[PDB]
This record gives structure tokens, sequence and C-alpha cells, in this order.
């Protein structure tokens, strides 16, 4: 699975609120967070189906 899968979810200093999704490689699922509108890393999807796909396989 891609390194970038593994970091914790990043939700940087802007103040929005936007729901995204992140792959959770201990509970091994896709969670949501809430997301502040600037300075995304990879690990943040706009759908479960995205971060499924992305990062759920070995």
């Amino acid at each position: 699975r891609p390194d970038f899968c593994l970091e914790p979810p990043y939700a940087g200093a802007c103040r929005a609120r936007i729901i995204r999704y992140f792959y959770n490689a201990k509970a091994g699922l896709c969670q949501t967070f809430v997301y502040g509108g600037c300075r995304a890393k990879r690990n943040n999807f706009k759908s479960a189906e995205d971060c499924l796909r992305t990062c759920g396989g070995a």
C-alpha cells in the first residue's frame, strides 16, 4: 500500500470545515475528518470509495 496512506490525517491551519476521508492504517478502514481547506496532504480523499481504492490494498 502507498506509504502516504500510513500518515495521520492533516487538518491544516485554515478555518474551513470540509468533511474528508483518510485511511486509518491501524483500523484498516477509511474514516472521516474535518479538513481546514488548505495544504492538504495525500491521505485526504473526497469519498470513501476513492480512499479504499487507493489505500485499502495490501
